[PDB]
RNA sequence: GUUCAGAACGUCGUGAGACAGUUCGGUCUCUAUCCGCCACGGGCGCAGGAGGCUUGAGGGGGGCUCUUCCUAGUACGAGA
C-alpha cells in the first residue's frame, strides 16, 4: 500500500471459548469487500466450509484492512487472531508472542474465564 | 403334531413284537330351538284423537403417536 517506514502495528482479539472471535473483523468495515450475493457469510475468513458443521474456526490468517482511517494512518496494522479455546492455543502459539496486544469482547453470558488469564500470561 | 393300520432304519427284545427314538405320505361331522347377540320387527300401552317436531337421565364412540423445524442454540455446562 505505499505505506513506506512507519505505521503499522499489532494487535490482535483473543478470548475464551464462543466469543465470537470473527465478529468484529466480520465485514462492514467501510474498506468494501466481501459481497455479489456470495458475502463471507456468518464467519468467514476462508476457514475451509467445511467447519460450517458448527463454526469450530481453526485458525485465523490474513484478512487485512487497507482504508478506514479518517484521513490519517490509512491502513497499517495486522488482523490475525486465531480463535478456539485451549484447544490450539499452545500449538498456534507461534501467533501469541506475534504481535504486540490482543482485543476481545468480553462475554456477556459466561464472561471472563480461565482463556483469559492465560491468555494475558 | 404325535397318540391308529404302511413301511423304514435304529435298537432292545432268544422272537412274537415292541421304544417319551426319530422319521415318511394318515378320512376332521355339522340344515338352529331357548337364553346370547346384530338388526329388523309385529302387538299394546304411554290413558280430549290425532300429525310433526324435537330435550335426553341412559349406552356407545373415539378416545393416537412421533419426527421435523421454532425461540435459541440461549441457563447451566471450561468445550463437547
Ligand atoms: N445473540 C448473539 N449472538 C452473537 C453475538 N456475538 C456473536 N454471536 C453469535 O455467536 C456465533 C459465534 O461467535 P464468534 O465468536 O464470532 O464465533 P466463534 O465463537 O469464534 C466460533 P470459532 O471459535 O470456531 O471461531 C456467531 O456465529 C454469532 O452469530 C451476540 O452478541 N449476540
Amino acid at each position: 500500500v505505499r505505506m513506506d517506514l512507519s505505521r503499522i502495528r499489532n494487535f490482535s482479539i483473543i478470548a475464551h471459548v464462543d466469543h465470537g472471535k470473527s465478529t468484529l473483523a466480520d465485514r462492514i468495515l467501510e474498506l468494501t469487500h466481501a459481497v455479489s450475493d456470495r458475502e463471507m457469510r456468518e464467519q468467514f475468513l476462508d476457514s475451509l466450509e467445511l467447519e460450517r458443521e458448527r463454526g469450530i474456526t481453526i485458525k485465523a490468517s490474513a484478512v487485512r484492512v487497507t482504508y478506514r482511517a479518517k484521513d490519517g494512518e490509512e491502513y497499517v496494522f495486522h488482523l490475525i487472531d486465531t480463535p478456539g479455546h485451549v484447544d490450539f492455543t499452545y500449538e498456534v502459539s507461534r501467533a501469541l508472542a506475534a504481535v504486540e496486544g490482543v482485543l476481545l469482547v468480553v462475554d456477556a453470558s459466561q464472561g471472563v474465564e480461565a482463556e483469559t488469564l492465560a491468555k494475558f500470561y
